[PDB]
């Protein structure tokens, strides 16, 4: 219905065709070999890293790669959307995308209240980040060329240097089996626990040999471990982005077919069983993330944080609320405000690290039900830091905070560690918040040593040693400018953030600027929260 003299509609299929020809091309096995085979000379041109891992680096990316250009932009209806406008297509790709929230207004901001004296406690224990490396091995090579060394493969030392520990390593390394059972075991004066939140990254950094049976040996392994030791205890678990290979590929469910990640939520669901209920397995299975009732008045929310995760190649085709989960949450969220509920969010990685505009969503959600909102805990960055969270007007008022455990395993030149919460206990009228938080580790340099005696001693307590009146966003907001200001405290922060072995090099100016933008950072692509800072 357009009306023209000179135009030739020639162009128009011609892009379609042509693109159309692209992926019937590239689908072919003979051809996609091609493009791997060629990979292993390239990784020579390009002055890559040790070629023996590109021959399988990019061989387990390219077919998951691939398909995703091919439904992305040499979509048809994509590419020739770039080029000709409106008439021949639509170019979708990392398009901003909002979300609705509910018509219900939003209540007066009440700040929860203290606890009354002779107010129950309880006790969360938090894994986060395990990462059991099967191949770990005694004495070998700590710093050879691989990303993950301490494992077979990595060869022996040299001139007669000090091999990888018996417990672990400062170093890029993975954790032994057997550190993993040390840490559980003592879990009696740390304890008792009323349930505990495990936020994945189960499989090591090995991410260029990982196998579909290697990723659901560790699932299967670790889970069947953890329950050993914790009993009764009910464990809650979320999805990290080391489970799926390759490493952060995680389809969402429009795909189905073998490159689902099907193989792997229906596993968990099988593992999980006897600790998540039904409905919550439902959701498992479909989209790696749940929510249930651990107690009464309080609701628990496990969202997959890789579909926000720019690491999530998959997300392309259609970064727009992957799985409906955003949507989900505002639902979850909404009920559990008419109920009166009070909600904790556990994840993996915390909502600074995700996509502008997902971030952005999630960022408006914590403020819409900053008064439902309890706790939030996540991990990922392998670290002992915080986010705080604003009011999306002015950035002006701490109405949330999440907390990001630092992790299990030493990757990279760490100590290892957990995390154990302080929540207003079981009891109605509870407030379910944090009030404090403890951190354990196991120092390598005792544990290594000759005759050394594996030991998980407490590093720390949230309060004490930072002087905080409670563990509300407000006095980690005070906490945050106070380390601007005083440089022994930011010093005792950055020892704790490394789990009690920092790096050698000093944090100057403007490391120190940086590590605590960091903090006050919770929304993605957000100068504007740091300003104050320099
Ligand atoms: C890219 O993905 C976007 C994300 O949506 C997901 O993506 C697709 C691939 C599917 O997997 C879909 O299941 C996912 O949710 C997508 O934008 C979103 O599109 C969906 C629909 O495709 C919108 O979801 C909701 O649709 C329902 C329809 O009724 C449901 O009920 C029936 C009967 O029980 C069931 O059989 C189904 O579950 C049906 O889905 C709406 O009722 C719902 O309304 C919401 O909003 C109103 C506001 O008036 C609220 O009051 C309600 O409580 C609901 O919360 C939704 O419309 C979804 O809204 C939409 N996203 C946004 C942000 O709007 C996009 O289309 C994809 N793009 C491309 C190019 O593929
Ligand atoms: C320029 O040409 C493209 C290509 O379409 C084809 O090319 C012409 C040379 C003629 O031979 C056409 O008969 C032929 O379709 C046009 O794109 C095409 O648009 C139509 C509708 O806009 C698409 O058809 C739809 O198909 C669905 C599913 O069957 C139906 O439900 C719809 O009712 C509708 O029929 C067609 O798929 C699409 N072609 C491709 C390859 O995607 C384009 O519209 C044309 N330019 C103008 C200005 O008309
Ligand atoms: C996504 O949201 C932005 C901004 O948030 C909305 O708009 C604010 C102005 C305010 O009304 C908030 O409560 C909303 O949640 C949308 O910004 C719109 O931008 C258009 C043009 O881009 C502009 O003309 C309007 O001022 C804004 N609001 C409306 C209703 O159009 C943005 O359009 C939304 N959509 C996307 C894809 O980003
Ligand atoms: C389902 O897929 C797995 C994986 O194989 C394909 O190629 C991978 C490199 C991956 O990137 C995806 O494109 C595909 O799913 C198949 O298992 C592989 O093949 C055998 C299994 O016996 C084994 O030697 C390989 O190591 C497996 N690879 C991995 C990564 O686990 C499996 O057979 C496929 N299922 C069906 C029915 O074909
Ligand atoms: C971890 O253990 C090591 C070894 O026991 C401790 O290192 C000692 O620490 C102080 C100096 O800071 C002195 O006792 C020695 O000079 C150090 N010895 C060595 C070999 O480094 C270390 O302090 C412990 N750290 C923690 C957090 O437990
Ligand atoms: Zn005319
Ligand atoms: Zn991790
Ligand atoms: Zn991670």
């Amino acid at each position: 219905h357009h009306h023209h003299h000179h135009k030739l509609n020639l162009t128009c299929p011609a892009c379609k065709v042509l693109f159309t020809a692209l992926n019937h091309g590239l689908k072919k096995e003979p051809n996609v070999a091609r493009v791997g085979s060629v990979a292993i000379k390239i990784c020579k041109m390009l002055n890559i890293a040790p070629l023996d891992v590109c021959q399988s680096a990019v061989h387990l990316f390219e077919d998951d790669v691939v398909e995703v250009w091919t439904r992305s932009v040499l979509s048809p209806s994509e590419a020739c959307g770039l080029l000709l406008g409106s008439s021949c297509g639509h170019w979708d790709i990392f398009s901003t995308w909002n979300i609705s929230l509910p018509s219900v207004p939003k209540p007066p901001p009440k700040p929860p209240s203290p606890p009354a004296p002779g107010a129950p406690v309880s006790r969360v224990l938090f894994l986060t980040d395990l990462h059991w490396d099967h191949e770990y091995l005694e004495g070998t090579d700590p710093y050879c060329a691989d990303p993950l060394c301490c494992r077979r493969g990595s060869g022996w030392p040299p001139n007669s240097q000090k091999g990888a520990g018996f417990w672990g390593e400062y170093s890029k390394c993975d954790l032994p089996l057997r550190t993993l059972e040390s840490l559980l075991k003592g879990l009696g004066p740390a304890g008792p626990f009323e349930m505990v939140y495990w936020t994945g990254d189960i499989p090591a950094h090995d991410v260029w040999q990982q196998s579909r049976q290697d990723q659901l040996r560790a699932l299967t392994t670790i889970t069947d471990l953890v329950r050993k030791f914790l009993g009764p205890v009910p464990v809650y678990p979320a999805v990290g982005n080391h489970e799926s290979t390759p490493v952060n590929g995680f389809p969402p469910p429009f795909i189905k077919g073998n490159q689902s990640s099907q193989w792997l939520y229906e596993a968990m669901a099988k593992a999980w069983e006897p600790w998540l209920p039904a409905d919550a397995l439902h959701t498992l299975r479909i989209g790696g993330f749940y929510a249930l009732t651990p107690r009464p008045g309080l609701r628990l929310i496990s969202l997959n944080m890789n579909f926000c995760s720019r690491e999530n190649f998959w997300l392309l085709i259609n970064s727009t609320d992957p799985a409906g989960q955003l949507q989900w949450l505002v639902e979850e969220l909404q009920a559990a405000e008419n109920r009166g509920d009070k909600v904790h969010i556990i994840g993996h990685i915390p909502p600074g690290h995700c996509l502008k505009s997902w971030s952005w969503n999630y960022y408006k959600i914590i403020a819409r039900y900053e008064n439902t909102l309890a706790g939030q805990f996540f991990g990922h960055t392998h670290v002992d830091e915080f986010e705080i969270f604003y009011d999306e007007e002015t950035l002006s008022r701490p109405l949330a905070v999440a907390f990001l455990a630092p992790s299990a395993t030493t990757f990279i030149n760490l100590n290892p560690g957990y995390r154990v919460y302080q929540i207003d206990g079981n009891y109605p009228g509870s407030s379910h918040v944090v009030l404090d938080h403890e951190t354990y580790i196991l120092n390598l340099t005792q544990a290594n040593a000759a005759g050394g005696t594996p030991s998980w001693k407490r590093l720390y307590r949230a309060r004490e040693t930072y002087g905080l009146p409670d563990a509300m966003p407000a006095s980690w907001h005070n906490l945050v400018y106070r380390m601007r200001d005083d440089e022994q405290l930011f010093q005792t922060f950055w020892f704790l953030y490394h789990k009690g072995h920092p790096p050698s090099e000093p944090c100057g100016t403007p490391c120190r600027l940086a590590t605590l933008c960091a903090q006050l950072s919770a929304r993605a692509d957000s100068p504007a929260l740091c300003r104050h800072l320099m």
